[PDB]
């Protein structure tokens, strides 16, 4: 029977093709995770349907209702069979779903406008002339809120009290703010997205410094699902064969615009 | 019952302390994996004994007998409960033991003696004057043996047929061979070791090229062991607390001797 894949629309992982109206089913979509899903399914021998998570969320547990939202919730409550998406392997998710070993590494990173005199998170933390912030929701904000590391705690105290607000509602708003702020705004985001935007016209942003943390995206299945073992072996095989590196190069650099 | 940990003496992961003869038990040892074992045990609530892998190997399967050696074999055959070491997560190992999610990243890299005219794996693959090889019974040799990537497949065909043997029995033997071979041996090893050695006396080796692949070290348990779930959650918690980053920065700290 057909495996129900839950995923989320986010470039370059999953995108509707420009001509999607002329296409059907899974062929309407393209991107890194679309290609990854096809490779996993081929190695594991299943057919599948790509579905887009209803609530547009990755997966968190509401503190009041204790209900899991997002792709994680679709797995937890038995509505999907597998999630193939930029879904970070975290402790609280690992407690409730199964994850493959990571298919992609990432960490929180600094996006600057080219020419900005910042080389590290330490550099940002010691000044205020260049404002800096994060998405107003989600894991990067939460990283700073929860960190007990001195530099990141300092950054959080700065971010919470800075005026005008250094937070943005969307990735696009953060990128636009970097681009329009003449070097006076830096945006903190996942290194994978930072690298992607560095390859978008007009080629005026860059990733600077080392990453602030390290984590991985994993393929998720309901806890105890028989599919989990085969999927994990497939991730390891695709990595060893160089296919994961090929797919990253395809969607970030071969299709990049900045050389 | 006290959990039997298998590990391998590899600086800066596990090292006998300078004054180990004055110490006993787990306190004889220091290093990243010694610290990590203590943190995992505290979070999972077990007592443990650090033991050193009997055959000094990481682990591979003999193609004729199908017997696993190294730390992998100690888990497969019931000699240890957990391996806490720079043990690379690989497909063939995952089939026979359980792994946590990775606690540290690495990739295959190239170590040369300073001045060797090699800048990349492609450079190595196109010549034979500078011999090159890797560690027996490790994940790098298995990577090359199995690889269908053109450059790496060519490198494996070269390594199999090179004379004298380009393979080494320990990581220390690989570095010693680089150092003594007057520029005529390059060693394929993981980036963690390459970078650590480059920054220490006698300052005569360096890493060249980008990493050839991207993988991770994992905490390993026998397949199906009940310890695996708790250990994996502990790894993720330590990651999210920044403790793994702290340990890495401490044990790879560059004192500036090179
Ligand atoms: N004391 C120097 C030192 C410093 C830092 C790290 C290490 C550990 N280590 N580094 N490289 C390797 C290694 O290289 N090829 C292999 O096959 C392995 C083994 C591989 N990890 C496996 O699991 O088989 N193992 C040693
Ligand atoms: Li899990
Ligand atoms: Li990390």
């Amino acid at each position: 029977k057909t495996v129900v894949v839950t995923t989320i629309l986010e470039s370059p992982y999953v995108m509707m093709k420009k001509n999607h109206e002329m296409l059907e089913g899974n062929e309407r979509y393209e991107g890194y995770c679309v290609d990854l899903a096809a490779e996993i399914a081929k190695h594991c021998g299943f057919k599948y349907k790509l579905t887009i998570v209803g609530d547009g969320k990755y997966g968190a547990r509401d503190a009041d209702t204790k209900i899991w939202n997002g792709m994680v919730g679709e797995l937890v409550y038995g509505k999907a069979d597998i999630a193939i998406a930029p879904l970070t392997i975290t402790l609280v998710r690992e407690e409730v779903i199964d994850f493959s070993k990571p298919f992609m590494s990432l960490g929180i990173s600094i996006m600057i406008k080219k020419g900005t005199p910042i080389e590290s998170a330490e550099d940002l933390s010691k000044q205020t002339e260049i404002a800096y912030g994060t998405l107003d929701s989600g894991s990067t904000k939460e990283f700073f809120r929860r960190s007990k590391i001195a530099v990141f705690d300092k950054m959080w105290t700065y971010m919470r009290s800075a005026e005008p607000s250094v937070f943005v509602r969307t990735t696009a708003e953060g990128v636009a703010r970097v681009r329009k702020s003449k070097g006076k705004y830096a945006y903190l985001l996942e290194s994978t997205m930072n690298e992607y935007i560095e390859q978008r016209k007009p080629c005026d942003t860059m990733k600077v410094g080392g990453n602030l943390d390290s984590k991985g995206y994993g393929i998720a299945t309901p806890k105890g699902s028989s599919l989990g073992n085969a999927v994990n072996l497939a991730v390891l095989k695709l990595n060893e064969q160089g296919l994961l590196d090929k797919l990253k190069n395809k969607w970030w650099y071969d299709k990049g615009e900045c050389g």
